[PDB]
């Protein structure tokens, strides 16, 4: 159960973005069913009236929260993959739209998950903006909690892999269009029951044999991670 607050940008606070700049959902309940257009931007989809500017090369940090700003982010019962993927604005999410930017599950070295860092992060993960055509975008931030995805949503409606799902609006100002955005997947539609990493056992299976659904981070995407770049408590 977790909400984005807002974005940073170089490591500077945007600011409460709630239904502001991020397409908030009224509260912070999962997302389960593959085949909902709830899958695309959550469960309150329109336009917001502001989008954070940016320029290609900027770090772009998602900031995620339980109940308060900066405060357990996500049960950490909740283990799983996080990924960020973009789409142009004119499309509403709508159509095969999304690209990949970034992609973590399983960190063997550290023995973590991506939302075990997320915590440790303060909630807090990046992409590198990239070299896309300038105008508006929606970058959609995806957590999938694993702790009941043995079962699927499409048998078990009380049970499946939990979808945290954030759409920010992005205005890349600044970039030379050098790496012009690739064909999208949709959402909904790109993920199915038989995807690799919507039915797992985190139980029994060995986190190193997990595989995160596709698609593949595209070979565009210029770097991100999950790590805490600012410090909320000094506002
Ligand atoms: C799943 O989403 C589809 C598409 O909106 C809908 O028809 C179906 O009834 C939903 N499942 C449940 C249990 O609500
Ligand atoms: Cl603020
Ligand atoms: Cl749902
Ligand atoms: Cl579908
Ligand atoms: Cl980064
Ligand atoms: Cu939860």
């Amino acid at each position: 159960h977790t909400l984005v607050w807002g974005v940073w940008v170089n490591g500077v606070d945007q600011g409460d973005g709630r239904n502001i700049y991020i397409r908030s959902p009224p509260n912070n309940n999962p997302v389960k069913n593959l085949t909902s257009p709830d899958m695309t931007c959550n469960v309150d989809n329109r336009v917001v009236p502001k989008s954070v500017p940016v320029n290609a090369g900027d770090t772009l940090t998602f900031e995620w929260y339980h109940n308060t700003r900066d405060d357990d982010i996500i049960a950490s019962s909740h283990h799983g993959p996080i990924a960020v993927y973009i789409a142009p604005a004119a499309s509403n999410g709508q159509g095969n739209v999304w690209v990949k930017l970034f992609e973590d599950a399983y960190n063997v070295t550290n023995s973590t998950w991506a939302v075990d860092r997320l915590i440790t992060a303060h909630g807090q993960h990046s992409v590198v903006v990239p070299h896309v055509a300038p105008g508006d975008y929606l970058f959609r931030a995806e957590i999938i909690a694993l702790h009941e995805a043995d079962s699927l949503y499409s048998q078990n409606p009380i049970r499946g892999a939990q979808f945290y799902i954030s759409c920010a609006q992005i205005t890349i100002n600044s970039s030379d269009d050098s790496t012009p955005l690739p064909a999208g997947v949709p959402f909904p539609g790109a993920y199915t029951d038989s995807t690799p990493g919507i039915q797992f056992n985190i139980y029994t299976t060995p986190a190193t044999s997990y595989v995160a659904p596709p698609p593949s981070v595209w070979s565009g995407a210029l770097g991100g991670s999950i790590a805490q770049v600012g410090d909320a408590s000094l506002e």
